[PDB]
This record gives C-alpha cells, structure tokens and sequence, in this order.
DNA sequence: GCACGTACGCAGTTCGCG
DNA sequence: CGCGAACTGCG
C-alpha cells in the first residue's frame, strides 16, 4: 500500500517521495515529473504575454512563470476558460500567488494553496491504505518527573515502555526486578536502547496517546537537549514536530505516528478522555492509575518503583489493544478520502469532507472552489438559516409508544432532490425540485456533485448495522456501533458543510433546502399519522417523533404503526423512508429535547437528560437514575422522594465518595478570548499560571469547595482534592445538584 | 502549505448588575 | 434577587 507522501528539494527541483510497503518489505520511490501548478482566470488571452513578466523574490531566488498552458474546465458545472501556470518548486506559489491575482487583468485564481505532496496524490490517482498488505504496530508511552515551575520536558524521562504483538516491556535507568523491566542506567541510554528496539523491530505504526503533544514532543525536546540522533525514521532522519495551529503534531518519515488522542474523540464521547477511561469504554474492563505524586515518590524514596513499572507497561499495553482495533477503521476513513493516515488521523470531519470533494471535483475536470477570505468567513459565519423541527412535548405520563424515525433523512434529501451548489437555480434544466419554503430550485437533468458521492456512505452505514444485529459478542457489537457512528458524523457532515464558513463549496441556500426537506416531511408525516391513523404524537425532534394511539393497547399500536410506515413509505420519493425504531411500554416527556421512556424488557432508555451529560456530577446522575427506575419501573413516586432525600443525608454528613462529587466541562476556546469566566474557566486559568497547557478541547474537571461567593472562586480540580485538607460545598451539590436534575419531574 | 476544525435548536447553569 | 448575557453539551 501507500503509507504517505512527501518531496525534497534535489537541485532546486522538487522530487515527490512515495513511503509504501509493498509485498511485506518497505520502499520509497522517487518521482521527479511533477510540477508545481495553479489556475489563473484572464479577461484576454492577450494578457498572458503580461502574465509571463509577473516575477517575485523569495529570499534571493527569483521567482518566475515557468510555463504556461490554456485548458477548459468546468466550474460547477459550466465550461470555463482558465490558463495553468507551471512553477518550478513547490514554495514558488506562496511567493507569487498575490502578485499574479492583483493583476488588472487576471479576474481571479484558483487551486494555488494546495500541498505539493497531497496535490500528487490526487493528480496520480493514488489512494493510500488500499492493498492486502499488514501493517507491523508498536505502541510506546514514556514516564516523566515533572516539578511544580520546571518547564515543560526540562525533567528527566523516568520510564520508557514499549508494547507489540509479541508482548509489552520497559526500559528505565533505575534497577527494578520485574520480568518486563530491561534495567540500564543512562537515560540517554534508555533512549538510545529505544532507538535500537524501533530500528530492530522495524514497526510500520508507532502508536501513542496524546503523544503528539506529551509523549513523543517530550521525547523530541530530550533528542535537542541530550544532542542525540534519533534517527527513528526509515530514512536515517529523525522524528520532527510540525505545527498545526495551537497544536503540534509529530511525524516519522517511513512511518505513521499514529496518535489515538485524535481519533477517540471523534468516535467515543467520554466526559474525560484519559487513557484509562477509553480502556474502559471500549473493552469494558477497569484500568489502574498511578499518578505523578506516586511517581515523584517512587522516584525519590526508590520504593514502589514496581508498581510505577507496572503503570507504563500497562500505558503501552493498553495503547496496542486500542491501536489493534481503531486503526483498521482510521484505515478505512483514509481510503475513503484518499489521504495518508497521518494526516486523516488529526484532520476534523470538515477538512476530511474537503480532500475527498478536491479529488473528485480533479476526476470530472471541475475547477475547484477556492476558501474564503477572512470578510467572506465572518459574512458565512454570521448568516444561518432555520433548524429542523422540534415540537414542544405533552406533559404527563403514556404508555404503548412508538419512536418513528426517518432513516438519514438529511443525507436522503440530498440524494432524493439533488441538492448541490451546480445545480442550485440551474438554467437550461429539464425537470426540477423546489425546496419548501425556501424556494430554492434544483437541476434534476444530471447526478449533482455532492449527492452522487453520498449514495455509498449510506449503504455502508445500513451495511455496518447489518452485521450489528447478526453479531453475538459485545466487543464486535460496541465496535459496529463506532464505525455506523463514524458514517452518520461523516455523512451528516456533507450537509454541515454548506453551511461551514471555512468551506470550499459553501452553500447556505443547500443547507436551508435540506431542513425545509426536513421539516416538510416530518410536519406532513405526524399531521397523516393523526389526521388518518388517529395516532396522537407526543414528541417531535427533527427526523423522529414520539406517537401513539391513546387507549389503545400496546399489540394494536404496534400493528397500526407498522400499517402507518407501508403507507407513507409508498408516498415517499426515492431514498426518503421512515423506520420503526422500537416500541415502549411507558414513557415520560420532560420538556423540550429532554425525555425518558421504558421499553418491554424494562430497560429504560434516556435522551438529552442530565444522566449522560458530562458537566453532571454521577451523585446526581445516579440519583435522577434511581428516580427514573421509581418512576417508570415501580412507579412509587413517594419512594423517589426518599431516594433523593436520603442522598441529601449522605452528602450534608460527608459520606459522599469525592470521586462521586467531579463535574467535566470542556475548554472550547483560548483562555484570552472568553468575555465571562466561569468555574470551568477559573479552574482552568489558574492552571495555566501553573504551567500547564489549557488548550482548545481540554476537559476541566474541577470540585467546588466549601465556600461562600462565586463558584468559581472555591473550584478546585479532582487531582488536588485531598479529603484530609478539603471539604466539598455539600450545600451545593444538594441545592445546585442533586436536587434540580431530579426537581423537573413534578407532575 | 493546509488544517483556522459540519450544521441548528435548546435546556440550563454561572455570573453580574440593579 | 429576577433577568440577561455568556457558556456547555446535548439531540
Ligand atoms: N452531528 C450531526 N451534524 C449534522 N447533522 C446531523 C448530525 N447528527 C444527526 N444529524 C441529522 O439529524 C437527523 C438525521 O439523522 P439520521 O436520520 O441520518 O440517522 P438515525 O437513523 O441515526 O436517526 P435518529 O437520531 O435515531 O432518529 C441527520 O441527518
Ligand atoms: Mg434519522
């Protein structure tokens, strides 16, 4: 397969390097025809003789048009006349670019910030990760002695563990007497032995957690500071850390770095993403953790070093089974948009939907949209368009429900009405769609641009819930259930693309089609379901509602529902249907996105409520729990109320676990750039003065203190909560707590 | 040479001023 | 001393 691409710079001229392995053994081939290249529209033909002059400087090295040539494209569709201009080397574009658009005679340019390397892959039609070839993995996770003010990879490395296939060992410079503890004294020499462990077993993926911004950058700060060679890649060159915006990411030439960190959060919703909380999601089995106080210790007093051993064995040991069956998937989502893993593993849903949209828009000769300047970006990103329809919920308790859900209602309005920025008012069309209320029109004469590549994705995901039902073990199910996730987020986020300010093919006039679609269906579906079935409807959410027929019993439901789906999926056009998503025996509307039913085998099933929210604390997501199972199981409303009355108990006399008390809330920005400063925000920038790094995505989680004031002020975070020292605002997580998210059911 | 991180709608908490 | 803005996470 083809594991990555890249190029270097021989005599001026660049040489477009191809890392694949091919028949179990690794090569690099070398292609040195490629030739830098971007668009240029012209309002005459005779300008290009003033195009030619156009030359700029890039230090030293004067940059001129190397060659030129006119072809005919389509831009949405329609012919257009452009001129290829030819460069010599790859970084001739950024320096020339803006000279060449400001002309008064070029109208505009088109495909010029494209890497040299991923604009290969997409001209030569090469897709990596497809071919029958394994890949070798090996896992790694280093310990550190951090010290309160030491700067970020100033400490030494205590521990550096490794783990594969044929097991997991570590590597310290501190004699520990365990079997999987290779003992030599010089960290330098821990590093250097880990250099030979990754040269010797050769690995095709070096798998870490969070290792782009901890474990492999505190390992690169060590190779500058130690004046080590790393050479760890296959090339003899030696591990790089490129930036990616706040972040930085970590790349092995002739290998993949890849770092799970990336790829769990855009698969599992945890509401904390350590390493010991997604082994416990994915296989379901507890992890241990030694903290750094622990280490520092062990360190130090030299004692209990075994179980710190036995920490990072287990870090790279869990990190191996989690790599073993994430990256097939990751594999999968690279061969679909055709980039390398490297860059699909840290790319978001959006930029991964734009890579497939350029390769496609090169196969059809279509000259692709180019991003917006910052104007048009604040213009997309303050305009919006309307929702999908939600409908307020009857209050009190029913029982036989039936949840009737459209099956990818989005994506099929797509496919079934060609919404596509080329066919948007279209002229010269045969047949046409109108959106409802919006009234946009949409071409219907040809396949349009984005729905003809969403057909696929919804078969796989209708393929992947296939084998869910066919499949036993719990490990195989939980797994399905990712990958269909992942095709829904994927798919979902073609439409979420016309209306991303940062896209390439922005259209807001197909984003507000595919909801007026939306709420078109789902308002004339639930008034037919009334109006002819006499079903009486409880609750309404974009592609689904809650239904039902009063004082009729659960079989007659049931069947007419069934009746209800032939019927409207016959008036349905194309790929639009309605499914039967299951039935409940008694269920209980809250408000607005917020509800809570129970189906036959008495298993009750949530949506919106506080028990699956991660700024919740659990003492009070287990008492809304025991509230829900009083309610809709035994239905004793008194006994609820000594439920929650009996956990006011515990936590005014502090019984109440600490670990039962943490609420996890998400930094969604830069600590600079917040106008009010919540507890989560507090928290936060007092670690930051602290040393550590707060970055966009971070999970606070945070324990309010005992205090009188601001929340904010008395936040202090779960690892420095210390049960001698701290008592928690018992008063708090009782009347801001415990007692609200379970106040709502009155009735 | 880039990634500037898919969309809207909404319940609900924290804070701050009056 | 209720309300509006800022904020998060859900569906
Ligand atoms: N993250 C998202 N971004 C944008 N649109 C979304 C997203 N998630 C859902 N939508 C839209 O929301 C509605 C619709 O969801 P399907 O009908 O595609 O998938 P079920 O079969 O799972 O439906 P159920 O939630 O179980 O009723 C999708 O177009
Ligand atoms: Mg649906």
């Amino acid at each position: 397969m083809i594991l990555d691409t890249d190029y270097i710079t021989e005599d001026g001229k660049p040489v477009i390097r191809i890392f694949k392995k091919e028949n179990g053994e690794f090569k690099i081939e070398y292609d040195r025809t490629f030739e830098p290249y971007f668009y240029a529209l012209l309002k005459d033909d005779s300008a290009i003789e003033e195009v030619k002059k156009i030359t700029a400087e890039r230090h030293g090295t004067v940059v001129t048009v190397k060659r030129v040539e006119k072809v005919q494209k389509k831009f949405l569709g329609r012919p257009v006349e452009v001129w290829k201009l030819y460069f010599t080397h790859p970084q001739d574009v950024p320096a020339i670019r803006d000279r060449i658009r400001a002309h008064p005679a070029v109208v505009d340019i088109y495909e010029y910030d494209i890497p040299f390397a991923k604009r290969y892959l997409i001209d030569k039609g090469l897709i990596p990760m497809e071919g029958d070839e394994e890949l070798t993995m090996l896992a790694f996770a280093i310990a550190t002695l951090y010290h309160e003010g030491e700067e970020f990879a100033e400490g030494p490395i205590l521990m550096i563990s490794y783990a594969d296939e044929e097991g997991a060992r570590v590597i310290t410079w501190k004699n520990v007497d365990l079997p999987y503890v290779d003992v030599v004294s010089t960290e330098r020499e821990m590093i250097k032995r880990f250099l030979r462990v990754v040269k010797e077993k050769d690995p095709d993926v070096l798998i870490t957690y969070n290792g782009d911004n901890f474990d492999f950058a505190y390992l690169k700060k060590r190779c500058e500071k130690l004046g080590i060679n790393f050479a760890l890649g296959r090339d003899g060159s030696e591990p790089k850390i490129q930036r990616m915006g706040d972040r930085f990411a970590v790349e092995v030439k002739g290998r993949i770095h890849f770092d799970l960190y990336p790829v769990i959060r855009r698969t599992i919703n945890l509401p904390t993403y350590t390493l010991e909380a997604v082994y416990e999601a994915v296989f379901g089995k507890p992890k241990e953790k030694v903290y750094a106080e622990e280490i520092a210790q062990a360190w130090e007093t030299g004692e209990g070093l075994e179980r710190v051993a036995r920490y990072s064995m287990e870090d790279a040991k869990v990190t191996y089974e989690l790599g073993k069956e994430f990256l097939p998937m990751e594999a999968q989502l690279s061969r679909l948009v055709g980039q390398p893993l490297w860059d699909v593993s840290r790319s978001s849903t959006g930029n991964l939907v734009e890579w497939y949209l350029l390769r496609k828009a090169y196969e059809r000769n279509e000259l692709a949209p180019n991003k917006p300047d910052e104007r048009e970006y604040e213009r997309r990103l303050r305009e919006s368009y309307a929702g999908g329809y939600v409908k307020e919920p009857e209050k009190g308790l029913w029982e036989n429900i039936v949840y009737l859900d459209f099956r990818s209602l989005y994506p099929s309005i797509i496919i079934t009405h060609n919404v596509s920025p080329d066919t948007l008012n279209r002229e010269g069309c045969k047949e046409y769609d109108v959106a409802p209320q919006v009234g946009h029109r949409f071409c219907k004469d040809f396949p349009g641009f984005i729905p003809s590549l969403l057909g696929d994705l919804l078969e796989e995901r209708q393929k992947i819930k296939r084998k869910m039902k066919a499949t036993v073990d719990p490990l195989e199910k939980k797994l399905l259930d990712y990958r269909q996730r992942r095709i829904k987020i994927l798919a979902s986020s073609y439409y979420g693309y016309y209306g991303y300010a940062r896209a390439r093919w922005y259209c807001k006039e197909c984003a507000e089609s595919v909801t007026a679609w939306g709420r078109q269906y789902i308002e004339t579906t639930i008034r037919e379901i009334e109006e002819k079935f006499g079903f009486k409807v409880l609750y309404a959410d974009t592609d689904g509602f809650f239904a039902t027929i009063p004082g009729a019993d659960a079989e007659t439901v049931k069947k007419k529902a069934k009746e209800f789906l032939d019927y409207i999926n016959a008036k349905l056009p194309g790929l639009l249907e309605l499914e039967y998503e299951g039935f409940y025996k008694r269920g209980f509307f809250v408000t607005k996105k917020k509800y809570a039913v129970i189906d036959e085998e008495d298993k009750i099933t949530t949506g919106g409520l506080e028990i699956v929210r991660r700024d919740w604390s659990e003492i009070a997501k287990e008492t809304q729990a025991r509230v829900l199972e009083a309610l809709l199981k035994d239905g004793d409303v008194e006994k609820a109320v000594r439920i929650v009355k009996e956990v006011t108990e515990k936590l005014s006399k502090y019984e109440v676990p600490p670990e039962k008390l943490v609420i996890h809330e998400q930094i969604t920005r830069d600590l600079r750039d917040y106008k009010a400063t919540g507890p989560h925000v507090a928290v936060a920038k007092r670690l930051a003065a602290r040393g550590v790094k707060i970055r966009p995505g971070t999970v606070i989680s945070y324990i309010v203190l005992k205090g009188s004031g601001r929340i904010g002020d008395r936040a202090i975070p779960f690892d420095e909560f210390d049960p001698a020292k701290h008592k928690y605002d018992a008063e708090y997580y009782i009347e801001n707590q415990v007692l609200p998210a379970v106040e709502r059911i009155l009735r």
